[PDB]
């Protein structure tokens, strides 16, 4: 690998809505795999296979490190804020 990974396989996490057509929110999620990938420019980055809790494995997707947050009180609070803001009615 060479590089440093902030998260690890098996780690329960909060992952942002990966669909840009959808409201920004944080899902309860789990790291399922980790590789070295690339950004828009071809520069090496870390990437994570995310399974989203309560969603079947067809929703699994690769995310960049910054789209994933550690599951903490602090990020739980943010999850609440983002979720209640997304209610459109």
């Amino acid at each position: 690998e060479g590089m440093k990974f902030k998260f690890h396989s098996g780690e329960k996490v909060l992952c942002f809505e990966p669909d840009p057509t959808k409201a920004r929110v944080l899902y309860d999620a789990k790291i399922v795999d980790v590789i070295v990938g690339k950004d828009e420019k071809g520069r090496k980055i870390p990437e994570y296979l995310i399974h989203f809790n309560g969603w079947n494995r067809s929703w699994d997707r690769w995310a960049a490190e910054d789209h994933v947050l550690r599951d903490t009180d602090e990020n739980r609070r943010l999850q609440r804020k983002l979720a209640r803001k997304a209610v459109a009615r």
